[PDB]
């Protein structure tokens, strides 16, 4: 006969749920309302009719105003709703076809007004920030915009209400806020050999079918990715699951057996809390909890002369009992105020059958072993404080560990294989 | 020699990614701002301070709002601002416990004002709505509150703009509206046997080895599951890509053969364009979109005599030649405006090798071919029309198919397995 024996056969992770989320362009189009912005953030309006744009009042020494001109304006009286009052402003703007932001400052409730810069800009687009005692706002001509800086106390005491479409932009981006101001943001696009053949690559070999009936204690952790969404950061852009690896060593039958573990999820709900669109609101993209309607992969392999015979396998069982994973409690922190907690979510698994999957390259044939567990709901109920969103089931990623280092499935498992 | 062969198996749709997108308990809190909502639709509002709170004017022949005054009010005077107007309105309230809600009317820029309602609620919530010529509203008692309909002409015609943040229901859902009358929306929740054995069970069998080289011509075409926020529809909840599954038949070297296939993708990257928080404003709260750092999976499996051989494998081996998947115009039916597109995007697949996953369960096997194909994006970009999102690199998940029948790739592959 011929001494054929199994392929080179390596055990390791498989091919797993992967999602990957890219952050938008831009920070996102909000909305004209009033609030403080936190200071080192840049504020980047984009005004689509004249007149007022943003205004900025700390109410204690400082007062200003920015108001968009149109071109071909020579000095004529306005009444401008400033402040909520219907102020006379006298605006001059040469300008042929450029736009012409002009700022307006009073240093007390009962004081004047008084015209600064000019920036002469087509695209209508305005941007300032307050930081370390200053406000710097943009101004000049393109392509050589620049920044110019106004001094003022208690400088974040500011607030920055807005009367048009805007963005958020963090400092760390300042020459994005160069480019977009040069030129606006991205433009609105405006769109209109042959046969069959068989060869014996080997004669007549020598099988034998054999059943290993062996203890297998499989534990695991999860892993969550918790994506912080670019911005004031009252905003998270995703809390998922991500395959989770883990090595750990036990003791059968006298034996040290060194086993790895790789924690994976497939068919998890996406939740998604929607708190509001002010920047300073909390609000979580998307997050994703597991249900009945969830699986959860457990990829495991170790050093036992039996998965070294496991590569030709017939049948396999696991008789395994079930877990009760938990969630921990995690505390979203945001830039100012009480932090939010996502805590509770319990889910018990119950062994749904294995999987043994084989992915082949060159002559090599990388194997993995899969327990796939699915789920029941059960107590206690998850929920996220300061916020509307409780008593639903489930386990959130946001601290499936729940401070467990581990959580691990016990049982014995019997693999009908064939061997030589 | 005993004889041996394999147990019963059985080929299928192997383990494939999914989600589920569950959408908000409430279309979410949107800020205030001027709108016009489109009929049949109901307008929530939860004011966090009295006085004006929510004004509707069609601007031609009727004007309304609602005030929400404090409990224990004399018939006094207060000054509101409304439709831009200070006015010295009255007022009158008898309640302790409860908050009143007053509404107010008028019929011409300089008509006179009068007074219709009332409703005594302790959860500061109003709920209004237009149809079929009508001003429907919430009005009476809780936990046994009314409607009624106000008459008026151009009724498609009112505005309503609230100060205060409001939420957007479907008429449908008008019993959920009618208990959220009886109590607020969720509560904030103001939260604070061992041993080892091995056993023969079939005595030395007898296997040969054989190299099996066929023609695959296999046949995969996508699938696209589109789900739409609720509301006015303004907004789509979900872009992503499906398990499709696709049967044919083929002919090679005289024999035919029936053929299935499932196409699955797998490292999607997930982009996520925000059009802004208005109700009205075109919003893709996730949209897949498959680029380098993705692959796309295809379960194959047919009738053939190889795919009887292939329970035990040893090595397999696939030279398939490549594919370009274009992008499809897919449309968005907004109510009114005009309709954005999506088209462009076109992926060149390449097979960076093959998988066989078998998973076992108290009936036959469930074996899987799995072929995976990474990729590369080359032009046409892809890009949404009216957006400023555009020249992305990849395929989106809206039309993948661009209306072909199926992508098809054909080529050979090599399949080393064991046999009796």
């Amino acid at each position: 006969f011929a001494q054929t024996g199994y392929a080179p056969v390596n055990w390791g992770p498989g091919e797993t749920n992967d999602s990957t989320t890219v952050e938008p362009v831009l920070d996102g189009p909000y909305q004209p309302t009033t609030f403080n912005p936190p200071v080192d953030y840049w504020m980047l309006l984009a005004p689509t009719a004249a007149g007022v744009v943003v205004e900025g009042t700390n109410n204690t020494d400082r007062w200003l105003a920015t108001i968009l001109v149109e071109p071909n304006v020579t000095s004529e009286t306005r009444s401008y709703t400033l402040f909520g009052t219907q102020e006379q402003i006298t605006i001059a703007n040469a300008s042929q076809t450029q736009w012409k932001f002009i700022d307006v400052v009073k240093t007390t409730q009962n004081g004047s007004y008084s015209q600064y810069g000019p920036l002469q800009s087509t695209p209508k687009l305005y941007a300032v920030m307050k930081h370390n005692g200053k406000i710097y706002t943009y101004n000049g001509e393109t392509p050589n915009v620049t920044t110019k800086y106004y001094s003022t106390t208690n400088y974040d005491s500011v607030n920055m209400t807005a009367f048009c479409d805007f963005y958020i932009i963090p400092r760390e981006e300042e020459s994005t806020c160069t480019e977009y101001i040069n030129n606006g943001l991205p433009p609105i696009q405006n769109t209109r050999a042959q046969a069959n053949e068989d060869i014996v690559v080997s004669k007549t070999s020598l099988w034998k079918e054999m059943q290993y009936n062996r203890d297998i204690t499989i534990r695991f952790k999860f892993a969550s990715s918790i994506v912080k969404s670019g911005g004031l950061g009252y905003k998270w852009s995703e809390i998922s699951f991500k395959p989770a690896n883990y090595q750990y060593t036990y003791t059968r039958d006298g034996e040290e057996v060194t086993a790895h573990t790789t924690c994976s999820v497939n068919g998890m709900n996406d939740f998604n809390f929607n708190g509001g669109s002010l920047p300073t609101d909390f609000v979580i993209s998307r997050y994703e909890v597991i249900k009945e309607n969830s699986y959860v992969y457990v990829d495991y392999w170790d050093d036992s002369q039996a998965f070294r015979n496991m590569v030709y396998v017939r049948s396999l069982a696991a008789n395994l009992n079930s877990v009760i994973c938990t969630g921990g409690d995690y505390s979203f922190a945001l830039p100012v105020g009480q932090w939010p907690v996502m805590t509770g979510g319990a889910v018990s698994l119950h062994s749904a059958g294995v999987t043994l999957s084989t992915q082949f390259t060159d002559f090599v044939s990388l194997n993995s072993l899969r327990f796939r567990f699915r789920l029941t709901v059960e107590e206690p109920s998850f929920s996220i404080t300061r916020t509307r969103v409780s008593r639903l089931y489930g386990l959130p990623a946001a601290n499936p560990n729940n401070g467990k280092e581990y959580y691990e499935v016990a049982g014995r498992f019997s693999l009908i294989s064939l061997v030589p």
